[PDB]
Parts: C-alpha cells; sequence; structure tokens
C-alpha cells in the first residue's frame, strides 16, 4: 500500500511523515539552491543531468564516478532530506512535491526553480511501465487500473492536474523558469540556452556539444552513475531510462481511453492558458 | 569541524548527538542481531559483503541490486537508527562505535558480533586518503598533519588504541568474534569458515566459491552498490576500494615517522597480548 501524507500518496520505504511535515514547515531554502520540480516521471533525471553537465563544463568524469542522486538529492527523502541539511551552497536538489507539501520557507527566498512539464499521457505511460514492478508502492492489476488511478489522481504524488494548477501561479516570477519535456526533445540546444540565460551561465561551444552529448538518451542509459534509482525495484522480476522520446503514449492509449483522456483534459485545464497546454504536444 | 560527542569526533552531516545519546541507553539489541564493529577503515564493507553473501549463499542478485549501506546499516547514523528499529529480525549491522558508546542494551544480550581489526598504519593510511577530500569533517592540512592527528586521536572516532583496548575486554565472551583484516587477506577461506562457525552456518562447495569470489577486491571493486558510502565527497581520487590490502603503509610512512610510530604503539599495546599485536603484522 501508499504512505499517505495530507492526502498524497509516498512510496512506503525512503520517505517518513515525520520528514515530510519538518520538509514543509521547517527546511530551510537558501538564495544560491537551484531547485529541479516535477511531477514524477516527468524528465527529473535527465534535467538533473544537463544541469550537471552545465555545471562541469561538458566533462564528464564527475558524472559518471558519482552517482545522479547524490549530485542532486530527493529532498523530501530520507537521505535526501538528511543530506541536504548540512551541504554547502550552492545546492541543486530536486523534487517532486506539489505545492502545499514544498518547503514554506522557499517562498521568502530568491531560490530558483525550474519547473519541467510532460505531456501528461506520456508521463502516465512512464510511470506504468516503470513503477510496475518496483516495490513499497501500491501497484494496479492492469494497464486499464493504472489508466483509471492515474486520471484520478491516486497515484504517487497524487493528481498531475493538482499538481500543475498548484504550481502555474509561480510561473511570472522571476526566480521560476517553467520547461516542457517536449521543447527540451525537439530544441535541446535551445532549451539549455533558455537555462544558462535563467542561471546566469555562458557555454562555449565545444561545451554545450559535450553537454548535448553526455545527456543523451544512450549516453544515460550507459551511465552505471546516473541510470541509477534508489528506489527499491524487486529486482526477481526486473529501467529507469526506458524510451526516451516523446509521444509514446499513441502506442498504448486505445482510441477510447484518449477520447475520455482529452474530455478529462479539456475540463481540468480549462482555467490556464492555452498556449500552456500547446507547449505539451 | 567534526561534531563533537562525549569527546569522540564524528561527521558533521547525518549524526545527531540526539541520537547518538539514544543509541547508548535506548536503542535495543536483539539476540538474533549479527554486528560488524570496527574502527574507520579496519575493512568494515569487505566484511559486511561477506556476511550477506554468506546469507545470499553466494548468490550476487540481491548485494548487486541494493547499496550495502541498506544491507548492512550503519546504527550510529541518522539514516542507520531509524531504519534498524523498523527492521525485522535477523538484523545485520554494522558500527564505529568505541565501547563507551555502543548500546548498553547489547551487554545483557546474546548477539553476536565481529570484531575486526587492522593494522593501524594501514588504517591511517586508508583513512588519510579516503576523508581527505571528504566533507563534513575537519580536514588536515597535510600527511604530516593526518599522521599527528592519528597519533593523538584527534580523528573520526578518537584513538585507534583507546578503541582496541575499549573492546578487547569482550574477546573471551562467547557472542564476540574477533577477526583481523591481515588474516582475511592472508587466508580468506580460513577466515570465512571462522565466521561459519560462530554463527553456526553451514555452506555447500559451490556457495563458498561464489562468496569468496564475489567478496574478493576485484569483483567488489565492480558492484557500484558496495563499491560506495554515504558520505558527500567534495569530488576531485578517494573510493572506497583503494588497494586493498596489507603494508601499503610502508608507500607512504617516512623512516622517521615508522619509528616514532613503532615507539607509540609499543607503550600503548604494551598491556595486551602479544598475540593481538602479531595478528596486525603482514
Ligand atoms: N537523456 C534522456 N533523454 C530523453 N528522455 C530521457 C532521458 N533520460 C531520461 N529520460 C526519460 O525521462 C523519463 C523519466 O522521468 P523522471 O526522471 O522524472 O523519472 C523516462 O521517460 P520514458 O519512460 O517515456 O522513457 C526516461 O526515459
Ligand atoms: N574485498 C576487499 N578486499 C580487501 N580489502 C577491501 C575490500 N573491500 C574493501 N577493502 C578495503 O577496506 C578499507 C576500507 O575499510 P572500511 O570499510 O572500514 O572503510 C580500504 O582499504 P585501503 O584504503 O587500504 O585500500 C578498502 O580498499
Amino acid at each position: 500500500d501508499f504512505l499517505w501524507f495530507e492526502g498524497i500518496a509516498f512510496p512506503t520505504m525512503g520517505f517518513r511523515s515525520e520528514t515530510l511535515r519538518k520538509v514543509r514547515d521547517e527546511f530551510v531554502i537558501r538564495d544560491e539552491d537551484v531547485i529541479i520540480l516535477t511531477y514524477p516521471k516527468s524528465g527529473t533525471n535527465w534535467l538533473a543531468e544537463i544541469l550537471c553537465l552545465m555545471h562541469s563544463k561538458g566533462d564528464a568524469k564527475w558524472i559518471q564516478s558519482v552517482p545522479i542522486w547524490e549530485r542532486s538529492p530527493w529532498v523530501e527523502s530520507e537521505i535526501g532530506y538528511t543530506a541536504l541539511s548540512e551541504t554547502e551552497s550552492p545546492r541543486l536538489f530536486s523534487s517532486h512535491l506539489p505545492i502545499q507539501l514544498f518547503p514554506k520557507s522557499f517562498f521568502s527566498s530568491k531560490a530558483k526553480v525550474i519547473y519541467l512539464m510532460r505531456n501528461p499521457r506520456d508521463v502516465l505511460v512512464s510511470g506504468y511501465f516503470f513503477w510496475k514492478n518496483m516495490k513499497f508502492i501500491k501497484k494496479p492489476k492492469s494497464w486499464e487500473e493504472y489508466f483509471e488511478w492515474f486520471c484520478q489522481g491516486t497515484v504517487l504524488y497524487g493528481s498531475w492536474f493538482d499538481h500543475i494548477h498548484g504550481w502555474m501561479p509561480m510561473r511570472e516570477e522571476k526566480n521560476f523558469l517553467l520547461l516542457s519535456y517536449e521543447e527540451l526533445k525537439q530544441d535541446t540546444g535551445r532549451t539549455i540556452e533558455k537555462i544558462c540565460q535563467f542561471l546566469g551561465k555562458t557555454l562555449e561551444p565545444e561545451e554545450l556539444n559535450l553537454i548535448l552529448k553526455n545527456s543523451s538518451f544512450q549516453s544515460m542509459k550507459e551511465n552505471k552513475m546516473s541510470n541509477y534509482s534508489l528506489l527499491s525495484v524487486d529486482y526477481v522480476v526486473d529501467q529507469l531510462l526506458r524510451k526516451g522520446v516523446s509521444g509514446d503514449w499513441k502506442n498504448h492509449f486505445t482510441v477510447a481511453q484518449a477520447e475520455d483522456f482529452d474530455k478529462l483534459f479539456q475540463e481540468k485545464m480549462a482555467d490556464l492558458p492555452r498556449k500552456l497546454a500547446a507547449a505539451l504536444e
């Protein structure tokens, strides 16, 4: 089953309510922190790798010797909370927390956060194959059931719609950058520029190339340090980097499921900018 | 700087005085527990890997799927404390705590502990290259300084000499097994045999082969699940499995330092059996 906290599901191991409460009400956010925000399976690890690579100006020695979860801790997880509570600035970390569970300290800080959004249909699929043979989480009986759970928000970290809605209001803030998995896949070089512009970094052509090369799907898949997740998978049964493309949902959604989803989506996303939904294709 | 608790130095992150205090007067040791005790850098992870493989009957699936610090948690660390309190018996874990800070509930229990000692010279070198870059701990100005710090016990987990003296009194208790890094190196097969006898475990020939193979330095150095620790390092070059031999100290101690160290060792260790002093030799 799931570990519930304020109505949101978390894995049953690696997380503690006690910590979640502290994460939200006590964890100190510093203006020099760079935070990756995402709804699970939106490309968190991909973005973390890129940020690490931007730090190393392209060199891959560091990302290949130190695991990714150490280079960019998962703040609400036990290991991440413990680590970050002491790590020296500037800190780089990620989180999947919807706005009402995020460190309240963040709102009076100047910390920069990059919110990465992905087409919910692709997120759904990504989570389905990933959470399948995973342990310490409530597993659905079939694709049909998982689909249902996702549409209703009864999955890890709750509703994608709520997660998206709670955070969008921060969008116009100076310290908030919105990116889509889709634009990152379509124009990586251009998207990395936006990020450099956001974090105040500059790169030489050779450096950008190394980054593009070393953050590629295949390159990351072959890196033991980056294709490394601390979540407990049932090794007796069974892939962090699956396909790494966009639009794989068409290969799994029946026409029926697709029409239902478009209906659900059309509803929930009524109050948000249309340009917002366009950047998810 | 270090986190000082009861006169002993600990890392800045991952440990809380509140927890260290609870470790001592609250943590409950179970009779079914198997505990690894070592002064840091004496071969803790090597022994843990061996104990894990012994449990897995030589199979490498589990140890290659779950990180070592999860298979054998560090009891005095924040993570390890909380984890163990919720783990079902039989529990397997480690500790570097000198005897005066160890859970008192242990001394009236039947839990079996394996104390692994290593030549202090090799422990010093091993530590110097491992802590050298490490964060959350006081960094020595140089090799000369680290050497000094180690000799005076002003390093992580205090004096190696005090650590040894505090635990040796357990040497003859039945639920206590003393091993030396050097004997594990000299004849791993034999040492594992001793451990089996101590824990009351039998193994098939093929299982022993796999335990020896998978717990060997070369094989262990390849498993990212074991060739790592939850100690953030200011990356520079500081790997858990550095060389994995005995006597590497001769490659770093200056002749002067060696003389100085032999003098110090001889005085400090005078009150203990010569047998112990010999087991630390290569
Ligand atoms: N370098 C890369 N390029 C493209 N997609 C990548 C990638 N690294 C990871 N991904 C994808 O990002 C998703 C994981 O997201 P998260 O990091 O938030 O858990 C997976 O999607 P798929 O399952 O569709 O393949 C994974 O393959
Ligand atoms: N399978 C193995 N065989 C031999 N030595 C090993 C080993 N695994 C780890 N070690 C050694 O044990 C020491 C680390 O001890 P600990 O686990 O207590 O921190 C290191 O010593 P060196 O630095 O001399 O190589 C390391 O290489």
